[PDB]
């Protein structure tokens, strides 16, 4: 049988940094699709089926979470999201545990005209909301659980697998950056709105001129930066 | 082909998952019957010259559509599902806001037929049996250069309605044909402002001195009084009213039976958390709140499964505890006033 | 030889009650079809002469919903020698857009004649909503399709992909067309009525609305559809006009009982497989027909009411031990109940 | 010798009444047909010659409906010693779009000449319903598309026709005559010669002349105007300005007159009276229409604004009584008198 | 060796009339392209300079010379040629015939010699055609004009043999483009803020003090293509990737009456030459005195169409004495200023 | 061993004028393969930026200091699987065609895929978003069928680059907002600017792809040519643009003189039409027309091009012997 939820959401606090909040409704949930498989092996509950509502770790949740761990974008699987495609999964959902993931706008249920005496968005998601960003209500039903993820800020510093100083150990030459300016760092990411995804990227840029310099004809010591990302990069050399 | 089943064995399956709509449940049931009792009874000189002297011939039998008339949320599609699961013919919606006459970007009218092949398993034969649930069909009503959706769409599917040949792709530019000959049609919408139409038809007083019991009945009983000569004044094209020959009106849900949706029905919400191992006692004065709540909010009975999740989903994380033999929900639980009882 | 016009007439007389006129027209449009079809079928140039080769009249078809536009049509097809295509024109647009293409019409026909190409080409093609095309960024459903068809109406070899692609030669390929034209008799009505708009000249300067649409309507001639929106082009070569009076309740009440298919034969046959006997007396008939025009939806209005007062009978009967149901006038007023007589 | 042009009007006069003008530029146009393909069956750039390459003039025939574009297209290819194709324009789509591509025009000259390309590259080709094709955001893709994608045919080029399966013809030979209505242009061509002005215009012409049916003034009003359409005004209509350049023969058709329709009755070989009475044949039975109804069911029909169709639709009107009574009712003769056509009698009967 | 461009230019003088900028333009091209060829065929040293090609744009009005030009100078080429229409194409996965049909049609001119194609002369007739419409899948428009850019500038292509494919380098063939550009001097003159609206202190001409009115727009519409240029193209919807490898430009005028006089009697295949050929098979001499000629030239001017305007009054006038000629005893018949303005019918000189 | 980045950068400094930016992140880039291709991550890269500004220039320049295989590919050529035209996997095969079909080399090349957007969707596709959707299987490492072989294209390193003409207005509409309250050289460097501040939301609105976008890591815009950089590419740059005219002109036995004040004018003259460095070529085309009509087989020996001569004030100067 499978493990009890509690379990379940310790582990996936294993690999998953936030979203403890998603991460308990999705612990809950999909235990309940399982424990009915063991009590086959008044009528009998309906499949449950989940909604994950940018470059969020939603993936690595149902990844976390494995079963085939199938997943697909467009045992149990795994979803992106006309309406004639969504009528045609209609007929295959109604069989194995499935995720569908998204992102959406509008989803609050929308004041006075006169004199009287986000998380506000997607923790009051109805299906009437649903359907108001156009949805098939039969398709609605058959994803009756939404989780809404948490907007990723110390969890980027925090997450594992500056990197990068693997590279410049290969080229014989060491690398660090200071942790009390690395949030600035991290911070990029936040106003870019790039979400994850963007820190590779953000990394390609800063040391673009160390990687230019560093690695032949030039002092192998350690290159340094500090708050440099908001200045010059330093080195020192040997 | 099999014998349909008489409107009462209908009518006591119906029963099982619509709460409360016994016009509409008895109108249907009679209905569904009709239909499929004269395609038992018009089933396979036949051509040319030869007819000219044909001394006699079998009565064919004709199908009369139908129009279901009713507030959103008040069971209009949950009724022609559960029509359809009585008889096993496929079923197939479509949303016609989404449709626009041919030519333009829009979804055409075609494309639902396809849908109920492939409901059919593309068993043609199954397919032109089938019912077809218009949605939606108020918002197709003309408008007071092309009105391309709008009248457009009420005159495309004029054909459709009576039968004629579509041309349908395979499962796979090769196409089956379906004859939609014998399709039962049900339409269905809101028709929001029909009630005004009535009223100003029947006589009735709404505005001024001396306009003048339950607060939204007065829509529900003028409904009732619903006729072709003011669903042509609402917009319908009258071709289009012509064909729609039995029509139906549906009430909207009270508390009362909000309360009745969360036990009674086969697929109702509450004797499914209740029926997990190691469990809910819900007090009737919750059940109550809860279907006020759902009123409140102003959502349907769609919402009751929302809500009710939302509620659970603490205990439903605890409860692997040997320890919670019961899980208990009351009526200032309902109200967030205070924790579920767990003992 | 061809069956005379008289003896074509007694065939659609079986099933169409009025409009005797229309009955006329195309049961010598048939007539000359078979005539023209044995006489039409088995360089540097000079002759005496040769021989006559006689050309076609396509027909049009006008008058209201539930007229008899279609019945005409689906009664006569059962008695043609000849292939026939009964197809629709807001299916249709212009070349290189989303629609079906105006060929289409001509490869339904050639299907119908099993793709013998040679019997195809004397086939007789009926265009219904032929009034959807009217003229009003390309008009690629309205007067582009209208433009289209001109050559097929002429004639011309039209390739057909079917079964590479054949080549159908339509110049023998009689065209009926059809329509309701809403709104053609406000235009006779102005082309007739309206005189002088000054002082002049030295010389004289300074259901009765049913009745006057049809007695109006007789007067169409090709100004007036050319004003509707058709092209000169288009009118110009469908020379015969045909137009379809509307109902009164002297045929409403005859078209209850009298011809083939009938209304009440109808429910009747569908009591009698119940076992049970519906009875409705000579003076429910009156009201009956009286409540169907006020549902302004020509003969569809009759089974609109039979379906709303015999819904208590069909729920009650199945398996009951009725026997027989008697309607009588006070039935039909909606202030009795059915009478039952049980065994 | 190919046959002159006075023995081709010849043989045009015997279908079409009118319109001597149309039938003096089809004769000529195709006499020079046959003399052009008779005469016309490492790089150095002096001491050279060639001799003269004659070119073809493509026709344009403008004329109202009903008035005998298409019978002088279908009469005139009766009479062609060389391959032909007539095909409608308006199934024509750009390259690349759902439809009938340009080239098809010449694939069907090419079935037409049982795939004898250096016969079929001697062809005329007939173009109905080029009006269709005007011009009027999005691709045009038939109309302007079609325009100019015939560019190609219109002067020489080779088309790769698809029977690889591609068999080249050389379209330069190729004689095209196209045909349209162009409806609404008499509205240009009036507008072009500021027959429509606002204000004083003061230095404009005098204008101030000597004193220079209801049917009729608007019929030679039209009739009068369309014989100075120009190149100008089929730019205006909508047509390329590559694609009028290249249709040097314009030919105004006349709209037929109430004389002309007298004469379409009877006089003409498959005249529209002698098929009635042909029909009445088959039923043993005569129809007899005297000189003095034919002025009336001539006049009727200019009414009905649809050229020679109009006898037509008035025929089919008046014998729809005898035509259902007199299949087997031992009638030996119909008579129509004018009073007949009036409406003031049925038709007459003469028992056997 | 090479012949010089004047002597490309006194060919090309033989049969087109007055268009001398786009011959001489034409004749230094063609010179250059020769001359190319036998040119063209760590740090680094010693490499010798490649020499680039300079593609060509003609631009000028409907009849003033564009294919003729083509069409004569395909005859001076001692080189690979092939002449294709920029209508018959589409985007790749589309039907209609590929872009690389243009270097196939190439390759068959060569007798599949590909060391010889490779070298050789591209017409592309009706550019302004692909032009783009003012998103969409243009698959005949702007996909073209995309598709193109890879043969424009120097890619190998695989073109289908006449069986297979075999590869050719496209870096040395000279393509040609020409179109008609309808609307063209309505984008430059918009440029040149002619249509500005207000009061504006710089003023650049004082225009006017002139002084037929059909003369009048002919000139205008000469002067504005004069100062056609790239910002114009990218305008009337070529894309900047397309114009950008296009770098030389020839707006060809459209033509005086001065000149459609000199076109009717000058060229090789002269229009009245041409006609009176016709009545030399009926035994029959067509005489145009010098003073019709003129009065011919005036009412072709009026027709907007160009030199091809010519033979539309011709077939005006002969009509009757082609009809009244072909079997008769007419052995001349005679034109003059008078006949030519409707005033007269032709002289019939009978035998 | 592989070479230094400031080796490569200093042979595509003998080709390329302009993009001194671009030059640094390919050479990086180029030596992090090399480093990358032993005890072995890598970035893909997107050359967005103006017509003519050195882009294809910067691509075929670099394969000419490569080792490893390399394929020039357009994307205008491919289109979705089963139907007609190259098929997406082409790409790699024009790859193993180099280095003679040797896998165990081949997956380490680099390929070049130019005008990548004009695959960019549009609001069924054969080309645009369905040949993007191919892609993802490439820029991603999958084991593809070649002929037959498989090839692993996990280590090979893919450059895109494309015009993206239009990429400014969607960042302006982006980066800007119009309120309303109290609180030629301009109109190149205002798009100079704002392209370098382009971000992948940006690209995704062009049409790619989200997954797309996301496989090219680092976006390299090159900046548009200012005169000061179109003088010097018609002097200095290896074949550049003059000494091609001489060439044309020596071989005629005449000698070109173009003076240093013409060339400032050139160069004025070429930044108006806004077609990058190949506006010099249709400048010069225009200028010497009449010379070298006039000049083969003539007694002319020199002309002289001066700033009248540009100006369009006098007529070129002819010296004869
Ligand atoms: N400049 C000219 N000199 C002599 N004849 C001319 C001239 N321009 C046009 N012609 C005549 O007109 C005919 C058509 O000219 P041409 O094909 O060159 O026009 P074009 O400008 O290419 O037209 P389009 O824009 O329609 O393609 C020529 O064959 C020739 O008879
Ligand atoms: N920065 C530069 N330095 C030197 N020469 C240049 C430079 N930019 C352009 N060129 C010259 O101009 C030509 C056009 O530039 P290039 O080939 O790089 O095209 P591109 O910028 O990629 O443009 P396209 O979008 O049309 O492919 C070059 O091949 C070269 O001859
Ligand atoms: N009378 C009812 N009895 C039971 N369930 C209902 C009833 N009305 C609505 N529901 C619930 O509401 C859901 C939405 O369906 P429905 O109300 O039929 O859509 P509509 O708004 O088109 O009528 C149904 O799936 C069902 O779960
Ligand atoms: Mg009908
Ligand atoms: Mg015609
Ligand atoms: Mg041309
Ligand atoms: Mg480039």
């Amino acid at each position: 049988p499978p493990p009890p939820p509690k379990k379940i959401y310790n582990y996936l606090d294993k690999y998953v940094v936030g979203q403890s909040f998603a991460k308990k409704v999705l612990s809950v949930a999909v235990y309940n699709h399982y424990k009915r498989i063991y009590n086959n092996i008044d009528i009998k509950l309906e499949k449950s089926n989940i909604l994950l509502l940018t470059g969020s770790g939603k993936t690595l949740l149902a990844q976390t979470l494995a079963v085939p761990f199938a997943i697909c974008d467009c045992g149990i699987v795994f979803l992106d999201q006309g309406e004639g495609v969504q009528q045609g999964l209609l007929k295959l959902l109604e069989n194995i545990l499935f995720v569908a993931s998204g992102a959406f706008n509008g989803l609050d249920r929308i004041k006075y005209l006169g004199f009287g005496t986000k998380d506000r968005l997607l923790r009051h998601v109805e299906a009437r909301d649903l359907i108001e960003f156009g949805m098939i209500p039969e398709f609605v039903g058959r994803l009756p659980v939404v989780v809404p993820l948490h907007s990723l800020k110390t969890l980027v510093q925090i997450l594992t697998e500056p990197q990068y100083q693997a590279l410049f150990s290969m080229d014989k030459c060491e690398l660090n950056v200071t942790e009390d300016a690395l949030k600035a760092i991290a911070r990029l990411a936040l106003e870019r709105k790039t979400g994850a995804r963007g820190l590779r990227s953000i990394m390609e840029k800063l040391l673009l001129e160390p990687m230019f310099e560093v690695p032949n004809s030039d002092i192998v010591c350690v290159e340094v930066d500090k708050e440099v990302v908001e200045k010059e990069p330093g080195y020192i050399r040997a």
